[PDB]
């Protein structure tokens, strides 16, 4: 089986991707936000704190003839952004893009912190990050993609984000109209539960290319490009007025300025994100300061390819049993 579905910017500055789910019967759809950074499958319910709902489509699980409720089965999650939520759990059909995945563990909020009480874009969550990450309790659930490998016709799904443009995520075929030139794998390591993998190094623009190993995760689910701090210090050193501030939370530069573009290397092969794509606009509505989309991980303990760098590319994210991760310019 395979299957193909069109992901969408909840924004004009593409701060994050929303994708349509079909879970239940009769179907409900529900615009999740596909997480290559976590694990579960969460979403806002008929069960989610009244208060806590603001214009989000809900998941009524007693109106799903195929919902069963996983006795005993509780969730809790946080995220890097420091985002949380939390809940029981149902079986129920999932579908994506005519993919369909049955007894896939749908985890109904209970409670969910401000930040996505305050998206109404984004109905839930998920998660594409491998299986030993997923937080249902007292019995670990297996992802979308984990239940899904043994049907697919091949043990992959692929990410193609758009630049202020809907894009598509594929599940168990590798488009290959979809990509310019070769796709280039690197190894993966599953030890922390992400696509973890390495960098061969940077360009700043049209600068001389830097090699160096920079281990990192590719995560859909956060915005940013997160890097070390002399690699981000490198970059925005090439902007005339660019500096990190403290109250805003990191680098910042001249809303006038044309940003160089960012190279990183997948082994031998280069992706380049355009200068255009580091920019996310005014800190504050009105100002002139623009908050920049390559960012310090210093304080993260992780580097981070979030979407700024994961849409320069085609990236296939390679479930076989010896995981690697693909990228392709595009
Ligand atoms: C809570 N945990 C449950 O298991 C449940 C079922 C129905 C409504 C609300 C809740
Ligand atoms: N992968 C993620 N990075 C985040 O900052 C985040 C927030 C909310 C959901 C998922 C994610």
């Amino acid at each position: 089986s395979t299957g193909s579905a069109t992901t969408t910017p909840i924004d004009s500055l593409d701060d994050a991707y929303i994708t349509p789910v079909q879970i239940g019967t009769p179907a409900q759809t529900l615009n999740l936000d596909f997480d290559t950074g976590s694990s579960d499958l969460w979403v806002f319910s008929s069960e989610t704190t009244a208060s806590e709902v603001d214009g989000q489509t809900i998941y009524t699980p007693s109106k799903s003839t195929t919902a069963k409720l996983l006795s005993g089965a509780t969730w809790s999650i946080s995220y890097g952004d420091g985002s949380s939520s939390s809940g029981d759990v149902y079986t129920d059909t999932v579908s994506v893009g005519g993919l369909t995945v049955t007894g896939q563990a749908v985890e109904s909020a209970k409670k969910v912190s401000s930040s996505f009480t305050e998206d109404s874009t984004i109905d839930g969550l998920l998660g594409l990050a491998f299986s030993t990450l997923n937080t249902v309790s007292p019995t670990q659930q297996k992802t979308f993609f984990d239940n899904a490998k043994a049907s697919l016709d091949s043990p992959v799904f692929t990410a193609d984000l758009g630049y202020h443009a809907p894009g598509t995520y594929n599940f168990g075929f590798i488009d290959t109209t979809a990509y310019t030139g070769s796709i280039t794998y690197t190894a993966v390591s599953t030890k922390q539960g992400f696509w973890e993998w390495t960098s061969t190094g940077y360009a700043v623009g049209s600068g001389t290319f830097k090699s160096t190993s920079i281990d990192g995760i590719a995560d859909t689910g956060t915005t940013l490009l997160y890097l070390p701090a002399t690699v981000v210090s490198a970059y925005w050193a090439q902007v005339s007025g660019a500096k990190s501030s403290s109250s805003v939370g990191g680098y910042v530069f001249p809303c006038s300025a044309t940003l160089p573009s960012f190279t990183f290397g997948v082994g031998s092969a280069r992706i380049v994100i355009p200068g255009d794509y580091i920019d996310f606009g005014p800190i504050s509505t009105g100002s002139s300061s623009c908050f920049g989309g390559i960012q310090s991980s210093a304080g993260i303990g992780i580097n981070i390819f979030g979407d700024v760098a994961l849409k320069a590319a085609f990236v296939v994210f390679n479930g076989a049993t010896t995981p690697t991760l693909g990228f392709a310019s595009k």
